[PDB]
């Protein structure tokens, strides 16, 4: 995250870190005691998830590590198109208990309105050009923008993709390398997943592109209920 500041230890309770032997590579959002939502492009081999993490160097005495027991992507997702249905649901191998560091964030009841203030967070780069990974997650507030802004900035962005456009029109505050899969929280509601953006980070007229969580509510709910053959909206 660029143009932000360190998150308070109490500010990111639903934030999950994805890691392998090299280190953190993605984020996710805890949506239930045993389910995590992230971007499909965060899929990897030989990885685990850390919950209740603040500092990478100084452990919280009660931070939790979990394995991906089951992974679900849209059955009607097109491979070779990274922006098509960039969403993945993961079942944890065991439940996590609630604490001041770990609490689930619920699925949204309605889509967000243009102009709403949204919260972004992650352990991604805090400098726009050089890669500078922070020890603690960084947090920033941005605006939900009209889809036309992202259309004007990204020639490859199809209107068919179910996305949200968020940032600062003129630039300056943005997600950055390593923030993939994290939450976009607008007016306290979980609305987006960090999916796509530009480098250098925070350029004017090149806002962040986020997976629109609301559209996938029925698919997510169906899988949690037990219907593993559930389809995503076209
Ligand atoms: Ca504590
Ligand atoms: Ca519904």
């Amino acid at each position: 995250v660029i143009g932000g500041d360190e998150c308070n230890i109490n500010e990111h309770r639903s934030l999950v870190a994805f890691f392998n032997s090299t280190g953190f590579f993605c984020s996710g959002t805890l949506i239930n005691e045993e389910w995590v939502l992230t971007a499909a492009h965060c899929d990897n081999t030989n990885f685990q998830m850390k919950l209740g993490v603040h500092s990478k160097k100084v452990l919280n005495e009660d931070e939790q590590t979990r394995n991906p027991k089951e992974k679900f992507i849209c059955p009607n997702k097109k491979n070779d198109e990274v922006l098509d249905k960039d969403i993945m649901l993961i079942k944890l191998d065991s439940r996590v208990s609630n604490s001041e560091h770990i609490v689930p964030l619920s699925l949204p009841s309605s889509p967000p309105s243009v102009g709403s203030v949204c919260h972004i967070m992650g352990w991604g780069s805090i400098t726009p050009i050089k890669v500078t990974y922070p020890d603690v997650p960084y947090c920033a507030y941005i605006n939900l923008l009209d889809d036309a802004v992202c259309q004007a900035g990204y020639p490859e962005l199809l209107t068919e993709y179910r996305t949200l456009c968020a940032g600062i029109l003129e630039g300056g505050k943005d997600t950055c390398g390593g923030d993939s899969g994290g939450p976009l929280i607008c007016n306290g509601q979980f609305q987006g997943i960090v999916s796509f953006g530009a480098h250098p980070c925070g350029q004017g007229l090149k806002p962040g592109v986020y997976t629109k969580v609301f559209d996938y509510n029925h698919w997510i709910q169906s899988i949690i209920a037990g219907n593993t053959t559930v389809t995503c909206p076209q």
